Protein backbone atom coordinates (compact mmCIF):
# COMPACT_ATOMS: atom_id res chain seq x y z
CA UNK A 1 0.00 0.00 0.00
CA UNK A 2 2.53 2.63 1.28
CA UNK A 3 5.61 0.95 -0.75
CA UNK A 4 6.28 0.14 -4.26
CA UNK A 5 4.86 -2.97 -6.37
CA UNK A 6 8.34 -3.23 -7.49
CA UNK A 7 9.31 -3.78 -3.83
CA UNK A 8 7.31 -7.12 -3.66
CA UNK A 9 7.52 -8.39 -6.56
CA UNK A 10 11.51 -8.14 -6.68
CA UNK A 11 11.13 -10.14 -3.46
CA UNK A 12 8.77 -12.63 -4.51
CA UNK A 13 11.26 -13.10 -7.78
CA UNK A 14 14.13 -13.09 -6.11
CA UNK A 15 14.09 -15.77 -3.53
CA UNK A 16 15.14 -18.90 -4.79
CA UNK A 17 17.79 -17.55 -7.34
CA UNK A 18 21.08 -18.11 -7.55
CA UNK A 19 22.93 -16.06 -10.61
CA UNK A 20 26.28 -18.09 -9.77
CA UNK A 21 24.69 -20.77 -12.19
CA UNK A 22 22.71 -21.44 -15.63
CA UNK A 23 18.99 -21.24 -15.10
CA UNK A 24 18.22 -24.60 -17.22
CA UNK A 25 15.06 -26.12 -15.90
CA UNK A 26 14.19 -27.84 -19.02
CA UNK A 27 16.52 -30.78 -19.84
CA UNK A 28 15.80 -31.22 -23.62
CA UNK A 29 16.91 -27.66 -24.93
CA UNK A 30 19.56 -25.13 -24.40
CA UNK A 31 19.15 -21.32 -24.00
CA UNK A 32 19.17 -19.38 -27.46
CA UNK A 33 20.79 -16.14 -27.05
CA UNK A 34 20.29 -13.11 -30.17
CA UNK A 35 22.82 -10.54 -30.89
CA UNK A 36 22.24 -7.48 -32.77
CA UNK A 37 24.98 -4.79 -33.27
CA UNK A 38 24.81 -1.45 -34.55
CA UNK A 39 28.00 0.57 -35.71
CA UNK A 40 28.42 4.38 -34.79
CA UNK A 41 32.21 5.33 -35.18
CA UNK A 42 35.69 4.07 -36.35
CA UNK A 43 38.10 5.65 -33.39
CA UNK A 44 41.19 4.57 -35.10
CA UNK A 45 43.10 2.13 -37.61
CA UNK A 46 46.27 0.79 -36.13
CA UNK A 47 48.90 -0.50 -38.93
CA UNK A 48 51.87 -0.86 -37.15
CA UNK A 49 50.20 -2.72 -34.13
CA UNK A 50 47.48 -4.80 -36.27
CA UNK A 51 44.09 -4.10 -34.54
CA UNK A 52 40.93 -1.36 -34.84
CA UNK A 53 39.32 0.56 -32.69
CA UNK A 54 35.31 0.74 -33.10
CA UNK A 55 32.37 2.16 -31.04
CA UNK A 56 29.15 0.21 -31.34
CA UNK A 57 25.71 -1.06 -29.08
CA UNK A 58 24.69 -4.18 -28.27
CA UNK A 59 21.89 -6.21 -27.86
CA UNK A 60 21.16 -9.36 -26.22
CA UNK A 61 17.93 -11.44 -26.07
CA UNK A 62 17.52 -14.41 -24.05
CA UNK A 63 14.74 -16.49 -21.89
CA UNK A 64 15.24 -16.93 -18.01
CA UNK A 65 13.57 -20.07 -17.28
CA UNK A 66 13.35 -18.68 -13.29
CA UNK A 67 12.34 -15.57 -13.13
CA UNK A 68 8.38 -15.81 -14.02
CA UNK A 69 5.21 -14.40 -12.73
CA UNK A 70 1.99 -14.13 -12.84
CA UNK A 71 0.96 -10.09 -13.46
CA UNK A 72 -2.77 -10.52 -12.00
CA UNK A 73 -0.80 -11.10 -8.54
CA UNK A 74 1.21 -7.96 -8.82
CA UNK A 75 -1.69 -5.19 -9.28
CA UNK A 76 -1.32 -6.13 -12.94
CA UNK A 77 2.60 -5.51 -13.70
CA UNK A 78 4.57 -7.02 -16.56
CA UNK A 79 7.91 -5.46 -16.80
CA UNK A 80 10.65 -4.75 -14.51
CA UNK A 81 14.02 -3.09 -14.14
CA UNK A 82 16.54 -4.79 -12.18
CA UNK A 83 20.89 -4.15 -12.33
CA UNK A 84 22.95 -6.78 -14.19
CA UNK A 85 24.39 -7.99 -11.23
CA UNK A 86 21.41 -9.52 -9.72
CA UNK A 87 20.76 -11.94 -12.38
CA UNK A 88 22.67 -14.31 -14.64
CA UNK A 89 24.04 -13.54 -17.74
CA UNK A 90 25.97 -14.92 -20.85
CA UNK A 91 29.44 -14.77 -21.26
CA UNK A 92 29.88 -13.48 -24.60
CA UNK A 93 33.33 -12.92 -25.78
CA UNK A 94 35.06 -11.56 -28.35
CA UNK A 95 38.07 -14.19 -29.58
CA UNK A 96 39.72 -12.29 -31.58
CA UNK A 97 40.19 -9.03 -28.34
CA UNK A 98 43.04 -7.36 -27.22
CA UNK A 99 41.74 -5.61 -24.44
CA UNK A 100 42.23 -7.77 -21.09
CA UNK A 101 39.85 -5.56 -18.46
CA UNK A 102 36.11 -5.39 -19.10
CA UNK A 103 35.51 -2.29 -17.19
CA UNK A 104 37.16 -0.07 -20.09
CA UNK A 105 35.65 -1.66 -23.07
CA UNK A 106 32.00 -1.82 -21.51
CA UNK A 107 29.43 -0.50 -19.66
CA UNK A 108 26.21 -2.71 -18.22
CA UNK A 109 23.71 -0.72 -16.05
CA UNK A 110 20.25 -2.27 -15.98
CA UNK A 111 18.58 -5.36 -17.88
CA UNK A 112 14.88 -5.60 -18.36
CA UNK A 113 12.59 -8.27 -17.88
CA UNK A 114 9.09 -9.08 -19.43
CA UNK A 115 7.29 -12.35 -17.85
CA UNK A 116 5.86 -15.42 -20.05
CA UNK A 117 4.13 -16.46 -16.97
CA UNK A 118 4.26 -18.29 -14.08
CA UNK A 119 6.14 -21.03 -14.50
CA UNK A 120 7.38 -20.17 -18.15
CA UNK A 121 10.05 -17.29 -17.20
CA UNK A 122 10.85 -14.27 -18.68
CA UNK A 123 12.21 -12.85 -21.42
CA UNK A 124 15.44 -10.54 -20.79
CA UNK A 125 16.74 -8.19 -22.49
CA UNK A 126 20.36 -6.12 -22.24
CA UNK A 127 21.67 -3.24 -23.79
CA UNK A 128 24.76 -1.83 -23.64
CA UNK A 129 27.56 0.33 -25.23
CA UNK A 130 30.76 -0.53 -25.78
CA UNK A 131 33.90 -0.20 -27.26
CA UNK A 132 36.16 -2.99 -29.55
CA UNK A 133 39.91 -3.25 -29.39
CA UNK A 134 39.85 -5.57 -32.76
CA UNK A 135 42.99 -7.50 -34.41
CA UNK A 136 42.81 -7.78 -38.01
CA UNK A 137 45.79 -8.44 -40.30
CA UNK A 138 45.80 -5.79 -42.71
CA UNK A 139 47.58 -5.45 -46.13
CA UNK A 140 49.20 -2.34 -47.27
CA UNK A 141 50.64 -3.50 -50.87
CA UNK A 142 48.12 -1.49 -52.87
CA UNK A 143 48.40 1.56 -50.19
CA UNK A 144 46.91 4.15 -50.61
CA UNK A 145 44.02 2.65 -52.70
CA UNK A 146 44.27 -0.07 -50.44
CA UNK A 147 40.74 -1.82 -49.17
CA UNK A 148 40.58 -3.81 -45.81
CA UNK A 149 38.76 -6.15 -44.51
CA UNK A 150 38.54 -7.36 -40.39
CA UNK A 151 36.21 -10.36 -38.46
CA UNK A 152 34.77 -10.05 -35.67
CA UNK A 153 34.00 -13.57 -33.62
CA UNK A 154 31.73 -13.92 -30.84
CA UNK A 155 30.84 -16.89 -28.76
CA UNK A 156 30.46 -18.61 -25.25
CA UNK A 157 33.84 -19.13 -23.95
CA UNK A 158 33.04 -21.99 -22.22
CA UNK A 159 29.95 -23.21 -22.69
CA UNK A 160 28.65 -25.62 -25.66
CA UNK A 161 25.84 -25.14 -28.08
CA UNK A 162 23.81 -28.03 -25.97
CA UNK A 163 23.82 -25.20 -22.84
CA UNK A 164 24.37 -22.16 -25.00
CA UNK A 165 23.44 -21.30 -28.33
CA UNK A 166 23.82 -18.17 -30.15
CA UNK A 167 22.12 -16.62 -33.16
CA UNK A 168 22.48 -13.60 -35.16
CA UNK A 169 19.81 -10.86 -35.84
CA UNK A 170 20.26 -8.27 -38.89
CA UNK A 171 18.71 -4.78 -39.67
CA UNK A 172 16.85 -3.53 -42.72
CA UNK A 173 20.43 -2.63 -44.34
CA UNK A 174 22.02 -5.47 -43.45
CA UNK A 175 23.48 -7.33 -40.82
CA UNK A 176 25.53 -4.65 -39.19
CA UNK A 177 23.11 -1.43 -38.43
CA UNK A 178 24.94 1.83 -39.88
CA UNK A 179 21.91 4.11 -39.97
CA UNK A 180 23.69 6.26 -37.41
CA UNK A 181 27.45 6.10 -37.96
CA UNK A 182 29.57 8.78 -38.04
CA UNK A 183 31.58 9.04 -41.11
CA UNK A 184 35.34 8.91 -41.26
CA UNK A 185 37.58 11.35 -42.62
CA UNK A 186 39.57 8.57 -43.77
CA UNK A 187 37.46 5.36 -44.31
CA UNK A 188 34.18 4.28 -45.91
CA UNK A 189 32.49 1.48 -45.17
CA UNK A 190 31.36 -0.68 -47.96
CA UNK A 191 29.46 -3.40 -46.63
CA UNK A 192 28.70 -5.96 -43.98
CA UNK A 193 28.73 -9.84 -43.61
CA UNK A 194 27.45 -12.58 -40.99
CA UNK A 195 28.14 -16.41 -40.83
CA UNK A 196 27.08 -18.41 -38.46
CA UNK A 197 29.09 -21.28 -37.54
CA UNK A 198 29.33 -24.71 -35.69
CA UNK A 199 32.70 -25.64 -34.82
CA UNK A 200 33.98 -28.97 -32.92
CA UNK A 201 36.08 -29.57 -30.20
CA UNK A 202 39.59 -31.26 -30.55
CA UNK A 203 39.14 -33.37 -27.56
CA UNK A 204 35.04 -34.12 -27.02
CA UNK A 205 32.28 -34.73 -29.13
CA UNK A 206 30.62 -32.15 -28.76
CA UNK A 207 29.75 -28.68 -30.55
CA UNK A 208 29.88 -24.74 -29.89
CA UNK A 209 28.68 -22.52 -32.11
CA UNK A 210 30.34 -19.05 -33.54
CA UNK A 211 29.15 -15.76 -35.34
CA UNK A 212 31.42 -14.41 -37.90
CA UNK A 213 30.91 -10.68 -38.73
CA UNK A 214 33.13 -8.88 -41.70
CA UNK A 215 33.26 -5.14 -42.59
CA UNK A 216 34.53 -3.79 -45.19
CA UNK A 217 36.60 -0.30 -45.17
CA UNK A 218 38.16 1.51 -48.07
CA UNK A 219 40.85 4.34 -47.43
CA UNK A 220 40.48 7.66 -49.01
CA UNK A 221 43.63 8.41 -51.25
CA UNK A 222 42.97 12.37 -52.07
CA UNK A 223 45.00 13.34 -48.97
CA UNK A 224 48.11 11.54 -50.18
CA UNK A 225 48.01 12.16 -53.60
CA UNK A 226 47.56 15.98 -53.38
CA UNK A 227 50.10 15.84 -50.49
CA UNK B 1 21.36 12.92 24.47
CA UNK B 2 24.71 11.63 23.91
CA UNK B 3 25.05 10.56 20.30
CA UNK B 4 24.38 12.90 17.54
CA UNK B 5 20.38 13.14 15.79
CA UNK B 6 21.64 12.46 12.50
CA UNK B 7 22.20 8.78 14.00
CA UNK B 8 18.45 7.78 14.97
CA UNK B 9 17.41 10.24 11.78
CA UNK B 10 19.28 8.22 9.65
CA UNK B 11 18.45 5.16 11.33
CA UNK B 12 14.31 6.18 11.17
CA UNK B 13 14.25 6.87 7.33
CA UNK B 14 16.58 4.07 6.48
CA UNK B 15 14.47 1.48 7.55
CA UNK B 16 12.30 0.21 4.81
CA UNK B 17 14.37 1.24 2.19
CA UNK B 18 15.50 -0.71 -0.89
CA UNK B 19 18.01 1.52 -2.80
CA UNK B 20 18.13 -1.00 -5.90
CA UNK B 21 14.18 -0.23 -6.80
CA UNK B 22 12.87 2.98 -7.71
CA UNK B 23 10.63 4.84 -4.90
CA UNK B 24 7.48 5.47 -7.09
CA UNK B 25 4.94 5.00 -4.63
CA UNK B 26 2.37 7.12 -6.53
CA UNK B 27 1.00 5.23 -9.48
CA UNK B 28 -0.28 8.30 -11.51
CA UNK B 29 2.44 10.27 -11.99
CA UNK B 30 6.29 10.09 -13.08
CA UNK B 31 9.41 11.21 -11.42
CA UNK B 32 10.67 14.92 -12.92
CA UNK B 33 14.31 14.88 -12.85
CA UNK B 34 15.93 18.44 -13.47
CA UNK B 35 18.96 19.06 -15.00
CA UNK B 36 21.67 21.83 -15.47
CA UNK B 37 25.24 22.43 -16.21
CA UNK B 38 27.72 24.37 -15.72
CA UNK B 39 31.08 24.64 -17.82
CA UNK B 40 34.43 25.43 -16.52
CA UNK B 41 36.95 24.27 -19.58
CA UNK B 42 37.21 23.52 -22.91
CA UNK B 43 40.22 20.88 -22.19
CA UNK B 44 40.82 19.66 -25.91
CA UNK B 45 39.94 19.43 -29.25
CA UNK B 46 40.28 16.35 -31.06
CA UNK B 47 39.51 16.68 -34.82
CA UNK B 48 41.68 13.15 -35.91
CA UNK B 49 39.72 10.88 -33.65
CA UNK B 50 36.72 13.35 -33.85
CA UNK B 51 35.61 13.92 -29.72
CA UNK B 52 35.67 16.97 -28.04
CA UNK B 53 37.08 17.25 -23.79
CA UNK B 54 34.84 19.16 -21.49
CA UNK B 55 35.26 20.13 -18.03
CA UNK B 56 31.53 20.50 -16.36
CA UNK B 57 29.65 20.56 -13.01
CA UNK B 58 26.16 19.28 -12.90
CA UNK B 59 23.33 19.75 -10.70
CA UNK B 60 20.36 16.82 -10.43
CA UNK B 61 17.56 17.39 -7.97
CA UNK B 62 14.38 15.06 -7.93
CA UNK B 63 11.81 14.38 -4.81
CA UNK B 64 12.34 10.51 -3.20
CA UNK B 65 8.39 9.82 -1.85
CA UNK B 66 10.39 6.89 0.34
CA UNK B 67 12.18 9.47 2.56
CA UNK B 68 10.05 11.57 4.51
CA UNK B 69 9.88 12.45 8.23
CA UNK B 70 8.57 14.72 10.49
CA UNK B 71 10.85 17.43 11.78
CA UNK B 72 9.15 17.58 15.32
CA UNK B 73 9.99 14.37 16.06
CA UNK B 74 13.53 14.47 15.78
CA UNK B 75 14.72 17.92 17.47
CA UNK B 76 12.98 20.03 14.36
CA UNK B 77 16.13 18.83 12.27
CA UNK B 78 15.06 19.26 8.13
CA UNK B 79 17.83 18.60 6.48
CA UNK B 80 20.86 15.60 6.70
CA UNK B 81 23.54 14.55 4.21
CA UNK B 82 23.67 10.89 2.90
CA UNK B 83 26.06 8.69 1.23
CA UNK B 84 25.46 8.73 -2.24
CA UNK B 85 25.90 4.31 -2.03
CA UNK B 86 23.07 4.45 0.54
CA UNK B 87 20.02 5.54 -1.72
CA UNK B 88 18.45 5.28 -5.13
CA UNK B 89 19.22 7.94 -7.85
CA UNK B 90 18.66 8.43 -11.37
CA UNK B 91 21.07 6.85 -14.25
CA UNK B 92 21.20 9.93 -16.04
CA UNK B 93 23.56 9.17 -19.30
CA UNK B 94 25.84 10.76 -21.84
CA UNK B 95 24.09 9.11 -25.67
CA UNK B 96 27.04 9.79 -27.05
CA UNK B 97 29.82 9.55 -25.20
CA UNK B 98 33.49 7.62 -25.94
CA UNK B 99 34.22 6.72 -22.28
CA UNK B 100 33.11 3.65 -20.57
CA UNK B 101 34.17 3.82 -16.95
CA UNK B 102 32.59 6.41 -14.82
CA UNK B 103 35.01 6.04 -12.09
CA UNK B 104 37.55 8.32 -14.22
CA UNK B 105 34.53 11.17 -15.68
CA UNK B 106 33.04 10.98 -12.41
CA UNK B 107 33.17 12.03 -8.76
CA UNK B 108 29.70 11.30 -6.10
CA UNK B 109 30.67 11.76 -2.81
CA UNK B 110 27.02 12.92 -1.00
CA UNK B 111 23.56 13.79 -1.43
CA UNK B 112 21.17 16.18 0.57
CA UNK B 113 18.01 15.80 1.94
CA UNK B 114 15.23 17.68 2.60
CA UNK B 115 12.23 16.64 4.39
CA UNK B 116 8.42 17.43 2.72
CA UNK B 117 6.71 15.51 5.92
CA UNK B 118 6.46 12.47 7.29
CA UNK B 119 3.84 11.00 3.93
CA UNK B 120 5.22 13.45 1.16
CA UNK B 121 8.76 12.29 0.14
CA UNK B 122 11.93 14.74 0.65
CA UNK B 123 14.23 16.81 -1.97
CA UNK B 124 17.24 14.71 -3.15
CA UNK B 125 19.53 17.27 -4.69
CA UNK B 126 22.71 15.62 -6.22
CA UNK B 127 26.00 18.43 -7.20
CA UNK B 128 29.08 16.50 -8.50
CA UNK B 129 32.25 17.63 -10.86
CA UNK B 130 32.65 15.63 -14.52
CA UNK B 131 34.88 15.35 -17.57
CA UNK B 132 32.92 14.78 -20.72
CA UNK B 133 34.34 12.88 -23.60
CA UNK B 134 31.92 13.98 -26.44
CA UNK B 135 31.84 12.53 -29.92
CA UNK B 136 30.73 15.19 -32.70
CA UNK B 137 31.39 15.41 -36.32
CA UNK B 138 33.50 18.10 -37.26
CA UNK B 139 33.86 20.21 -40.85
CA UNK B 140 37.24 21.39 -41.53
CA UNK B 141 36.47 23.32 -44.85
CA UNK B 142 36.96 26.62 -43.48
CA UNK B 143 39.98 26.23 -41.87
CA UNK B 144 41.21 28.04 -39.81
CA UNK B 145 38.18 30.05 -40.45
CA UNK B 146 36.01 27.13 -39.39
CA UNK B 147 33.13 27.33 -36.32
CA UNK B 148 31.91 23.53 -34.87
CA UNK B 149 29.02 22.71 -33.31
CA UNK B 150 28.39 19.69 -31.24
CA UNK B 151 25.32 18.37 -29.23
CA UNK B 152 25.06 16.57 -25.80
CA UNK B 153 22.61 14.39 -25.37
CA UNK B 154 21.12 13.42 -22.14
CA UNK B 155 18.52 10.89 -20.88
CA UNK B 156 17.55 7.82 -19.22
CA UNK B 157 19.26 4.31 -20.62
CA UNK B 158 16.55 1.87 -19.69
CA UNK B 159 13.45 4.18 -18.18
CA UNK B 160 10.29 5.34 -20.25
CA UNK B 161 9.15 8.33 -19.68
CA UNK B 162 6.12 7.04 -17.77
CA UNK B 163 8.64 6.41 -14.78
CA UNK B 164 11.39 9.15 -15.33
CA UNK B 165 10.88 12.49 -16.80
C1 LIG C 1 28.82 -30.48 -35.10
O1 LIG C 1 29.28 -29.76 -36.25
C2 LIG C 1 29.63 -30.61 -37.35
C3 LIG C 1 30.19 -29.71 -38.43
O2 LIG C 1 30.84 -30.47 -39.44
C4 LIG C 1 28.43 -31.43 -37.82
O3 LIG C 1 28.87 -32.31 -38.84
C5 LIG C 1 27.82 -32.55 -39.81
O4 LIG C 1 27.20 -33.81 -39.54
C6 LIG C 1 26.12 -34.13 -40.44
C7 LIG C 1 25.51 -35.42 -39.96
O5 LIG C 1 25.14 -35.34 -38.59
C8 LIG C 1 26.65 -34.21 -41.87
O6 LIG C 1 25.56 -34.46 -42.75
C9 LIG C 1 27.34 -32.91 -42.24
O7 LIG C 1 27.94 -33.04 -43.53
C10 LIG C 1 28.42 -32.56 -41.22
N1 LIG C 1 29.02 -31.28 -41.53
C11 LIG C 1 30.02 -31.13 -42.41
C12 LIG C 1 30.52 -29.73 -42.61
O8 LIG C 1 30.49 -32.09 -43.02
C13 LIG C 1 27.83 -32.21 -36.65
O9 LIG C 1 26.60 -32.82 -37.03
C14 LIG C 1 27.57 -31.28 -35.46
N2 LIG C 1 26.97 -32.00 -34.33
C15 LIG C 1 27.50 -32.98 -33.57
C16 LIG C 1 28.89 -33.45 -33.89
O10 LIG C 1 26.86 -33.48 -32.65
C1 LIG D 1 -5.26 -5.66 -13.68
O1 LIG D 1 -5.11 -6.09 -12.32
C2 LIG D 1 -5.66 -5.17 -11.37
C3 LIG D 1 -5.33 -5.72 -10.00
O2 LIG D 1 -4.96 -4.68 -9.10
C4 LIG D 1 -7.16 -5.01 -11.60
O3 LIG D 1 -7.68 -4.05 -10.69
C5 LIG D 1 -7.43 -4.57 -13.03
O4 LIG D 1 -8.83 -4.54 -13.28
C6 LIG D 1 -6.75 -5.52 -14.02
N1 LIG D 1 -6.94 -5.06 -15.38
C7 LIG D 1 -7.08 -5.89 -16.42
C8 LIG D 1 -7.26 -5.24 -17.76
O5 LIG D 1 -7.05 -7.11 -16.29
C1 LIG E 1 11.69 22.75 17.31
O1 LIG E 1 11.61 21.47 17.97
C2 LIG E 1 12.25 21.45 19.25
C3 LIG E 1 12.17 20.03 19.75
O2 LIG E 1 13.38 19.64 20.40
C4 LIG E 1 11.58 22.45 20.18
O3 LIG E 1 12.26 22.47 21.43
C5 LIG E 1 11.59 23.84 19.56
O4 LIG E 1 10.85 24.75 20.38
C6 LIG E 1 10.99 23.81 18.16
N1 LIG E 1 11.06 25.12 17.54
C7 LIG E 1 10.13 25.59 16.70
C8 LIG E 1 10.38 26.96 16.15
O5 LIG E 1 9.14 24.93 16.40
Amino acid sequence: PDIPIQYELANNIMENYQKGLIPKVRKGSPINVTLSLQLYQIIQVNEPQQYLLLNAWAVERWVDQMLGWDPSEFDNETEIMARHDDIWLPDTTLYNSLEMDDSASKKLTHVKLTTLGKNQGAMVELLYPTIYKISCLLNLKYFPFDTQTCRMTFGSWSFDNSLIDYFPRTFTNGPIGLANFLENDAWSVLGTKVNREEKKYTCCPVNYTLLHYDVVIQRKPLYYVLN
